[PDB]
């Protein structure tokens, strides 16, 4: 049971109209959230709507993929999160599917926060699932 099913999404930014956050919860492997272009830092997080106990995180990156990158926790309460957690991070990530585990542990939202590209572009995830 993927957790993050159409959840509410913030990301740090969006390549174009259609790429928005919630492009990478709607378990169609065919639409994705992407980032802005460039060097910078990207994210994307998921406010899962009530604390979850969470293990599993699955990936399903498009060509713009990131090698290195963290996912993160935050148990703050209300709709912004502002402290994060890395529970998992990687500088060796080969795009596709990233199927990842890891102490379980209570989240109120999950983020990947994405470090290095595989490309000159920006970081693009089809579907980002969250697991018990
Ligand atoms: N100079 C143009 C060249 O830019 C173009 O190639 C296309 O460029 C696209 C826009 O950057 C690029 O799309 C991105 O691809 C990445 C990786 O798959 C995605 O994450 C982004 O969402 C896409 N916007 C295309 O891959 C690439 N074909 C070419 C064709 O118009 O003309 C060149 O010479």
């Amino acid at each position: 049971h993927n957790l993050a099913l159409n959840k509410a999404t913030a990301t740090s930014s969006i390549e174009t109209a259609g790429h928005e956050g919630d492009k990478a919860v709607d378990g169609n492997a065919a639409t994705r959230w992407a980032s802005a272009y460039g060097a910078s830092p990207q994210w994307i997080y998921i406010n899962l709507g009530s604390t979850q106990s969470i293990s599993r995180v699955k990936l399903n990156w498009e060509d713009a993929y990131a090698t290195a990158y963290s996912i993160q926790v935050s148990n703050d309460s209300g709709s912004t999160p502002t402290n994060w957690t890395t529970v998992y991070s990687t500088t060796t990530g080969d795009g596709a599917i990233d199927d990842i585990t890891f102490a379980a542990t209570n989240a109120k939202f999950v983020r990947v926060y994405a470090t290095t590209r595989a490309t000159a572009y920006g970081y693009s995830l089809w579907e980002f699932e969250v697991y018990g």
